[PDB]
């Protein structure tokens, strides 16, 4: 009912993602796909039939873990919103085709699927099966990639079944890219990538940016989902709190299987001596400002009022140390 | 008797390691390795139980497919014993810390495990399940490694267990970095840098090789194994036509499957329209050569002999052409 009032802020930073998580049942990664794919009109421009689109996102969203509690469906869903809105800055416009959107939103839906709560360093730290499977080299993201795409091959479930052979093949090949890249080990190369892009920054007299090879332009879609990705302090307060909250949540739990096991408890996951709110402001600090300073520079200055939000919700986070 | 008396040939180029195959009851990955292990003083150095040796080398080699006529048990012993013949090097002399020298032999004997004789394209072009686990990026190199790591856990096998914790670190991610080097699909890059160094290397004031950061040792020991699995024109002829009508008997099975399955085929795949000598001549002239005369710079004089070889068998091949 309400669940309708709600989705029609769809294009808006600071969805409430968590209300539509609780309207929807459970199921905000798949109403929010669903809506995104009819406000882009891609369930026509690459004729995905209606049912296929559910039966997919509800298999993906069931594959996301239920007792995790930052990464899980409710993150997916978000990044597939903040994704959304970040691919319709002025500056970018004309910037991306049909096929590159639809894939940084493909991207974000999958990028955290089947998350278990816990590091790829405590995966490798444990000898996981996942790390040894994948060599200690981004054994989340690729494991991310491997159920995303293998959930497609689950009965009508293939919402790209009418791409030609070509179009699939390149689509593959971005969403790959762009998972990738969402692993926080190389959070630094993407952004000095990204800060070289606007020393080196072209741009029409009017205001928008040109990106002529795919090099810089699959650049600029890691660093959008990457954005995406790290975008819970540039909401609205209220959606951060719950996001910190999660996270924490996380990190404790792991902090607390570390313990159990006998290892090293990683940073910032030692329920008895950590400090949340000085380590949200460090978070701010030293990768989410700037990172979303450089991006707002390369959309000079359709980021404006998220880099403000950022900005004012790292302020109220240090007003609550004393 | 016959056996032990081709082993001694274990520090000389040109081995016979089909022979070696023969009279080991097809075992030549695990005679040659247990050789290799007792000539290096290995077993001591690291405490390695010789029962514990020999399981893990028998499951090892028994993973290799023996019904592939390229990619199999012969081809890792081949690469074995070529990385111990390049390892003894007189430009390397103490070079290479006994760990790193284990990381290299290791890193050979399962660089291609489990090989089911096609390429990383055919598995991708097929949607393999390979394929679709590794997100299409080295996914044959990415299995090797997952397989040997793998087989250290059954049962009597794991051959580092007296290793530090540091060693079995430090050993890990050399030996991913060394078989990650294998994929051809990073043949130019690899060569770029290997030119790199040599045009810029150093030497000690023993005349010996000078590397003194991780990046640069890594570096000789990625090349010294992609060298190795890239030695066949350089061996004595009766051995490199071998390996040449095994890799033709590979490629055209692939070929095969791709023209049964309506694929264009592959480069050299097509029995009905291959021609092998004109191939080997440029798989000599345009990848073989420009790194075995690289890698001769790097250690000049040591390889004089091992490239002049292959300018004969360059030549002779070339000379079945009119
Ligand atoms: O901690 C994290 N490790 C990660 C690794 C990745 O490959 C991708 C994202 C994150 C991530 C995200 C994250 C998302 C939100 C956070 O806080 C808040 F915004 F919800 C947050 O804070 C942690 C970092 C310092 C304090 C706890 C971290
Ligand atoms: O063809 C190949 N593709 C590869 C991909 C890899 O990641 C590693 C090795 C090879 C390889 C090796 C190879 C090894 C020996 C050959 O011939 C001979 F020396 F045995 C040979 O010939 C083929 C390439 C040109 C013609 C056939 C190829
Ligand atoms: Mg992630
Ligand atoms: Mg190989
Ligand atoms: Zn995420
Ligand atoms: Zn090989």
């Amino acid at each position: 009912d309400v669940l309708a009032k709600e989705l029609e802020d769809v294009n808006k930073w600071g969805l409430h993602v968590f209300r539509i998580a609780e309207l929807s049942g459970n199921r905000p990664l798949t109403v929010i796909m669903h809506t995104i794919f009819q406000e882009r009109d891609l369930l026509k421009t690459f004729k995905i039939p209606v049912d296929t689109l559910i039966t997919y996102l509800m298999t993906l969203e069931d594959h996301y873990h239920a007792d995790v509690a930052y990464h899980n469906n409710i993150h997916a869903a978000d990044v597939v919103q903040s994704t959304h809105v970040l691919l319709s800055t002025p500056a970018l416009e004309a910037v991306f085709t049909d096929l590159e959107i639809l894939a940084a939103i493909f991207a974000s839906a999958i990028h955290d699927v089947d998350h278990p709560g816990v590091s790829n360093q405590f995966l490798i730290n444990t000898n996981s099966e996942l790390a040894l499977m994948y060599n200690d080299s981004s054994v989340l993201e690729n494991h991310h990639l491997a159920v995303g795409f293998k959930l497609l091959q689950e009965e009508n479930c293939d919402i790209f079944q009418n791409l030609t052979k070509k179009q699939r093949q390149s689509l593959r090949k971005m969403v790959i890219d762009i998972v990738l890249a969402t692993d926080m080990s190389k959070h630094m190369n993407l952004l000095a990538d990204l800060k070289t892009m606007v020393e080196t920054k072209k741009v029409t007299s009017s205001g928008v940016l040109l990106l002529d090879n795919y090099s810089d332009r699959i650049q600029v879609l890691q660093n959008m989902v990457h954005c995406a990705d790290l975008s819970n302090p540039t909401k609205p307060l209220q959606l951060y709190r719950q996001w910190t909250d999660r996270i924490m949540e996380e990190f404790f739990r792991q902090g607390d299987r570390e313990r159990e096991r006998g290892m090293e408890i990683s940073p910032m996951c030692d329920k008895h001596n950590a400090s949340v709110e000085k380590s949200q402001v460090g978070f701010i600090d030293y990768i989410v400002h700037p990172l979303w300073e450089t991006w707002a520079d390369l959309v000079h200055p359709d980021a404006q009022d998220i880099l403000d939000t950022l900005e004012d919700n790292r302020e109220w986070y240090q007003s609550t140390i004393p």
